């Protein structure tokens, strides 16, 4: 499987996706997702002048030798630019390789450990009672579990080509957040999954207050509560809540996370194939994880592309500490640009039967639609302080 | 302070590729940055031209703290090489223009001079011990007071090296023995493990050192895990230093507060600047480390004249790498930081002291060169 081309597609249907194909002397071809909201063309420069010509006459089935070959040949290692080319090229191999075995990529991790693959939708509105009827349509849709998130007295997130700037207040927030739980338990009932994104807003005791206020509503989970880059920073709300965490969605490398798994300070870790160095990443990643009964709950938003959510849905079907897959929808463009075979039914996902990944690109559909720059909004506080968003 | 009216990336190969980052202010006053990530340049140059340029027109220039924190979490995938050296780039040139406006040499803005000069340490490679021996000699005739020690072990895309630890532990210690036999105990000899031992082995290779007391064991291990360290901290009194290859306060806030290393060496230009560096310094200083700045010629001369600046002013400096750049490197970087003597002089002018010919820098296009790759004697892809 030498690789006689190697190449990136920058397209925007509907929002930007970066993507890595590789093809071999035997028209065996692989790609893999390379997108970084909000600051994609350093990903496809990263992988177009330093990458793609490495890849030129290496054999396409030496997976592992690559992998380190590209995170410790860099020299500078791990990243979010980093990580998101090196997942992009694993991402191909496997996909060539499971081309190349003839099966479906789930057979080639080992196999399927479940029938289907649970995921959670996103419920978001203005006012609580928008929320609420979200939750309802969600469910009618067969979601068994929702993300809810309402607004707080006194969609796309990276929406303007300079980031837009957004007003926080952590008080109004902690006093509000409660009382739209108890409404979702209030209409819906103790059967549906609940979970919750704080995204980075608060400090740990803001967010262990956040957790025991919440524990009489039983959230799926708890994410992203605070920064993480000192992962210590977790200890103060694992040692006052029960509330489950989750976190992990802006880490690209198990180094980020040891610490979080190796002292059980969360319950299920975020980090998706795009972002942490692919399925070979990621599959130590999940074995660390499942010492100690962490799972898996990857990123899924529309910002990793058809191809990491096929990959992922094929993950998520061998991978023994599953714990459910998120599920932003595409739009219809999208998904015609990424023909792929996984299927959504009743609130779950079924991988491809497919040998690969079983996603691919419409090459000549994706050039009908040029890259548009749009970047990640910024937070402030009410004072002026450049703040988490 | 005023509106940042410009700004734009030069890249250039006077030599080398280096990057660079302008900044323009409504009065036409402007400062410069380095953003030069060797081997992976044009990420860091697109990351730049697409992402932040943009943001920072209209921005106000004097707000270094708030520009430094909106584009690392701004960012929102935080930390990392291309993200921190473009940042740095940002918060470089930003001091410099601070320090204009100022009508102050930046080491006069941090708090003023600690210090009549700044030791410098030289790089003596040889082929073998005799070659090497030779460098430092040359070097010690130059003035220099420290020297890095390196030979051979005996038995456009990235050189593939072989390696051998084995052969590698039994040999360093020879030279080692050399260079204290011929030059006596006054120099300063510093090594570089350069990644390629596993804890024991770097414990091993300290305790065989002692007897010549180095200056530094530098980058012994990967250190992704922090942790890396311990075991050689565990073993053996010779000093240890770590952290070119580092671009954030969190890859190293475990080793410096366990003290498990003496010297930290993450340089501005991947460390995201001046301002994300004095974080890392004063953390530094509470556990006795002392900065020792990576200095290589893939950091360019604006890189250099901020660390002498900064070298010039910080309490807890430890030394400066000093690789020279060639000279059409050095035309195409004015500057007025000079070396006497085996030291470092600041500049006196106004800002870091250095400026960019974006004429000449116009003459060298950039040409891809990737840093070697290191394998095993079985072919296994190994660290470099
Ligand atoms: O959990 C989530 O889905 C959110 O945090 C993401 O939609 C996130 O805001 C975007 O992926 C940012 O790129
Ligand atoms: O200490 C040193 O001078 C070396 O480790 C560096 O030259 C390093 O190998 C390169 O600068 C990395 O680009
Ligand atoms: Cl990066
Ligand atoms: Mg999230
Ligand atoms: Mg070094």
């Amino acid at each position: 499987l030498k690789i006689r081309d190697a190449y990136t597609i920058v397209t925007c249907p509907g929002r930007n996706f970066v993507t890595l194909k590789i093809v071999t002397e035997s028209g065996t071809h692989g790609i893999g997702d390379a997108t970084l909201n909000g600051r994609e063309m350093a990903v496809a420069a990263y992988l177009d002048e330093h990458v793609v010509p490495a890849l030129i006459g290496r054999d396409a089935g030496r997976i592992e030798d690559t992998w380190q070959y590209l995170y410790r040949g860099a020299y500078w290692r791990r990243g979010p630019v980093t990580m998101t080319a090196i997942a992009a090229v694993d991402m191909a191999l496997w996909d060539i390789k499971a081309k190349a075995a003839g099966m479906p990529l789930y057979q080639l991790l080992g196999g399927k450990s479940r029938e289907r693959v649970m995921t959670y939708a996103h419920c978001t509105g203005q006012t609580i009672e928008d929320c609420l009827g979200e939750v309802a349509r969600h469910v009618e849709l067969g979601y068994r579990a929702v993300r809810v998130q309402s607004g707080v007295p006194g969609y796309e997130p990276a929406d303007s080509s300079l980031p837009a700037e957004h007003v926080w207040s952590t008080e109004k927030y902690l006093n509000h957040a409660p009382k739209l739980f108890a409404a979702v338990r209030e209409r819906f009932g103790d059967d549906l999954h609940v979970l919750h994104d704080v995204h980075h807003r608060l400090t740990p005791i803001e967010a262990a207050r956040l957790g025991k206020a919440v524990e009489p509503y039983h959230l799926f989970w708890l994410e992203d509560c605070v920064p993480a880059e000192n992962q210590e920073s977790l200890r103060l709300i694992r040692e006052h809540t029960t509330t489950p965490l989750a976190i992990g969605e802006v880490f690209n490398s198990i180094h980020d996370c040891r610490e979080l798994i190796q002292n059980q300070w969360i319950d299920y870790i975020r980090m998706p194939l795009t972002h942490g160095g692919g399925i070979t990443a990621m599959r130590r990643v999940a074995d660390l994880a499942s010492l100690y009964h962490v799972r898996t709950g990857f990123h899924g938003p529309t910002d990793l592309s058809p191809v990491c959510l096929g990959a992922a849905i094929h993950f998520d079907t061998w991978v023994p500490n599953f714990g459910i897959q998120e599920h932003m929808p595409h739009t219809d463009e999208t998904d015609a640009v990424f023909p792929h075979d996984y299927r959504f039914e009743d609130g779950h996902f079924l991988a491809g039967e497919s040998p690969g990944h079983g996603v691919d690109i419409d090459e000549e559909l994706a050039a009908k639609y040029p890259y548009e720059r749009a970047s990640l909004p910024v937070n402030r506080l009410e004072d002026g302080t450049l703040w988490h968003w």
